[PDB]
């Protein structure tokens, strides 16, 4: 008889970003985020993913609203591609909501803004079977807030995405004062930040960015580029300063970097004078030790711009032999390929390029194991689920944490799909609900299911074997000349002959047929299929996708 | 009238691995390496490209023979595909021609072992318009030298892949009295490995990993296994070793593993007792704590086979959850996410994993900046050529000799295809030919160029949209339905009637056409692809590749 809630990750546990849960009691239920994942960055782009609503649609009627709790594109930037489906209430700090709603405005969605509902930190509100408090702590970005969250069963914590700056940027450190209280007077479960959970020692603060910002101005002969992704508002914050304490004319690049800093700069996050700020078509107006560029590319991108930049193929900037580069890409793990292409191309040019001090290992952004166990120390709980991260990272938090005293019993390695209920005395997984992704286009800006890229890629990898047959079925012979085309198995130079070699076996084939399969087009388009099967695997040891057509008319 | 040679750098400038270079004097030429280059690696393989050898047809008839100075994969892993062209002698040390023997066997070209010239270090052998000598040089793999190159007009020095280790496993360290002779003596050009060129300080020596190795062992308390590549004899040797030191019979998994085992233990490299190795059908039959497996997968791939083995579709190991797993993969930058991935599944198995002290980073294999350092001083040449590395890499190897006091204007930066001159008072560019790429399947074992590839993803990436019409041109109709068929465009579910919908399209486009166009073909499929490919863009934004075919029978 006593209460209970559900935790379903929809996710976050399995891939660094695309962070969505689903907190639901018996006809109430809250999502906590919508976010957008990044695997893989290259020279042309960013791969983005997306998590499936699938689940949503079937508790829609419980759903009390959306909980945004971080302004950043890893926490809100599935939004507009839910919003399409359903819709719910957003609550959230005035940025975030900020951003969502130029996201919406972007995808023809500014009639949902009326979905909007700004709250304020150390505020408790009630959302449905729900009592939310933000509570303010420190990130690298703007602004970021852990949750408390009441329910009849108990008082939950979401961290989530956090690391611990006693001397952040904007002098806003964390509210530890609230995150103890909640913890003295009782936590049932804690879901923390598993990013970072292989490091030891505490992540550096932001501030030891200033030392190096400062010295790299300084010394900068010529023109400052700064390379980077539109959501790292903090870095072009800290970069435009720096820039116009040397007395640099700020040029920013990409219509997404100039509005979410006008957002900020409009909502009082910022402060950042009109008079700094130059146009692009205006930087050779000026001497070269006079000019910080900053730049942009899509969602996410960092090193498309950076390389269309070196290759001159930008046609409104381009690198000069003087030029200092500052790298600041998202931290994609797997991407140093990548970032060493880009300085390939910088170094051709003569450029000099700073990019060690603002990779990931200087700045984490997320706890490492001394902050996962303050967190866990202030606030004591019950039960803990380490969210954020994939198996390993939210494995070595669990190591943490029972280090920390937390029995091994009562905690729990969610994957994306389970659900796990947890009430004041027990901790179990109970079932699996439909989890997945979806691969989203940075330019055209619409989602496609893993499954039709996987497809695409099942036969995009190896070659595909196209085929026309033409028959008279009175005559049981080849009508008009068999036609064909490939792409992929083999170059060209090879399969100009092989097509010949193929024509000529179909033709012999067709005029030796039984008269039933050319009378029945279906019958003989497969029969030819694996007739060109068996003949290319033998010559090229592939298995093409072969497509046939055949004709009777 | 002064002598002179030309360095032509056909891959090892532009990338890590895939090394050949070109050394060559009017009327003769000696070709240094033909290696293999991992870009990638991922779950399912890895990714192998070799060089392209168009330049060797050219200056076939000046060619006095192949110099092989590693014994490993990126050095004479493009041996069996360039001797499918051309033939030369190919001088090298006994586990370097063993090691390419057994691959030629594997390729059908034992017939070339006939080409084979064993050499001795430390005895200069004349090779057309060269006098070569192999000097012992320390560096991962069984066997590394370095080259001493006497020409008419200097002497040149190869180390191009050594670290210097003190304590090296096999207690032969690098012949550091002949590097420092030819030295005195005066040596015109160096050319250098810059693969490690960003890192400070000496790589830790090959001894430091034997006190990691002890200690896993010791308390094991499970089956212990050891997956890495085919071509780490060195590390499957330490890791042997250590099996037997602690009683555990040593199971290898990998055809190719045990040949190179076994042309080094009977080449006299190693030393392996038989007694101590079973089959992998008996693993089963010994206690847990009595079994150290080896795995490896196909040429270079490290995570396949651990991939496998932790989904249960290896159907030889399966893993236990006890087990102890020590990974050891190639250092392909960029590999991150994917040893992630094999760590989430075997984390999910509840597997113990040591990856950490087995990384890039514990050993480098490559001279760091004092390595480099004490080559440069042992040396003292007049001109330098940074190879064994991207643009970056050479381009500080350049710094660092600058500070070791070598004029900037005698370093070169070469690029794969660059040519240069060096004689006894300059140095200069005089022009480039044509370098390249080629893929190489590990499974089936043949060379695919780059090209063929770029263009399998220039339409594998978007979709691909077939079409095919069947028209009477003397009613200037459609004749039979128009078929279609379409592939990575869009899912399914939306392309069913998608088809249907540019099917009406066509069918009025054709009733409605000139007879012209109906009466020839060719026209007609040209008009049709583009009215396929406008229709397709604005329901799509993409340019899906599209091929039709037409009929008029």
């Amino acid at each position: 008889s006593k209460a209970s809630v559900k935790i379903t990750p929809l996710g976050g546990l399995g891939e660094i970003g695309g962070n969505m849960m689903v907190i639901e009691t018996p006809k109430s239920a809250i999502v906590i985020d919508a976010g957008m994942s990044f695997p893989k960055e290259g020279l042309f782009g960013v791969d983005i993913l997306i998590p499936d609503f699938s689940y949503l649609h079937q508790i829609k009627d419980k759903i009390a609203g959306i909980i945004i709790t971080h302004a950043h594109e890893d926490h809100i930037g599935a939004t507009p591609y839910l919003f399409k489906e359903l819709q719910f209430p957003l609550y959230g700090t005035p940025l975030s909501l900020g951003l969502i709603g130029s996201k919406f405005d972007e995808h023809g969605l500014k009639k949902y803004r009326s979905y909007f509902k700004i709250v304020e930190k150390r505020c408790p509100i009630s959302v449905g079977e729900f009592i939310i408090e933000w509570i303010h702590i420190t990130h690298s970005i703007i602004d970021s807030s852990a949750l408390a969250i009441q329910t009849k069963a108990g008082t939950i914590i979401h961290t989530g995405d956090f690391k611990i700056d006693h001397t952040p940027v904007d002098n806003l450190p964390t509210d530890l004062y609230r995150l103890a209280h909640y913890g003295e007077k009782g936590v049932m479960l804690l879901l923390s930040d598993s990013t970072n959970s292989h490091k030891s020692g505490t992540t550096p603060s932001e501030s030891t960015i200033a030392p190096a910002f400062d010295t790299l101005f300084k010394e900068a002969q010529g023109r400052v580029i700064m390379s980077t992704f539109s959501s790292n508002i903090h870095r072009v914050y800290q970069a435009i300063q720096y820039g116009i304490k040397y007395n640099r004319k700020i040029a920013v690049i990409g219509r997404s970097m100039e509005k979410n800093l006008d957002i900020a700069r409009e909502l009082g996050y910022i402060h950042l004078p009109y008079q700094s700020f130059i146009e692009a078509n205006e930087v050779a107006k000026y001497p070269d030790n006079e000019i910080l560029i900053v730049t942009t590319g899509s969602q996410g991108e960092t090193m498309s711009a950076l390389y269309r930049m070196a290759t001159d193929e930008h046609r409104h900037i381009s690198i000069k032999p003087n030029d200092l580069v500052i790298i600041s890409a998202k931290a994609i793990p797997g991407n140093e390929a990548s970032v060493s292409a880009v300085l390939n191309f910088l170094i051709k040019k003569e450029a000099k390029v700073a990019y060690q001090e603002f990779d990931n290992i200087h700045v984490s952004g997320h706890a490492a194991q001394e902050e996962q166990k303050l967190m866990l120390r202030l606030i004591k709980p019950k039960f803990f689920l380490p969210v954020h991260g994939e198996y390993n990272h939210v494995a070595r938090h669990k190591q943490t944490a029972i280090s920390c005293g937390v029995p091994e019993k009562n905690i729990y390695l969610m994957e994306d799909g389970d659900q796990v209920e947890v009430g004041p005395a027990f901790i179990k997984k109970v079932g699996t609900i439909k989890s997945g992704k979806s691969y989203v286009d940075n330019q055209s800006n619409l989602s496609i299911d893993t499954s039709i890229v996987q497809q695409r890629e099942e036969v995009a990898s190896a070659g595909v074997f196209v085929a026309t047959i033409f028959v008279n079925k009175n005559k049981q012979a080849l009508l008009e000349s068999s036609q064909f085309s490939s792409l992929g198995l083999v170059g060209f130079k090879d399969e100009k002959p092989l097509i010949k070699e193929i024509q000529g076996g179909l033709e012999v084939l067709l005029k030796s047929s039984n008269a039933e399969i050319l009378n029945n087009p279906k019958k003989l388009e497969d029969h030819t299929r694996n007739f060109i099967r068996k003949a290319l695997f033998k010559k090229f040891r592939k298995y093409p996708a072969i497509i046939c057509h055949a004709h009777s008319f």
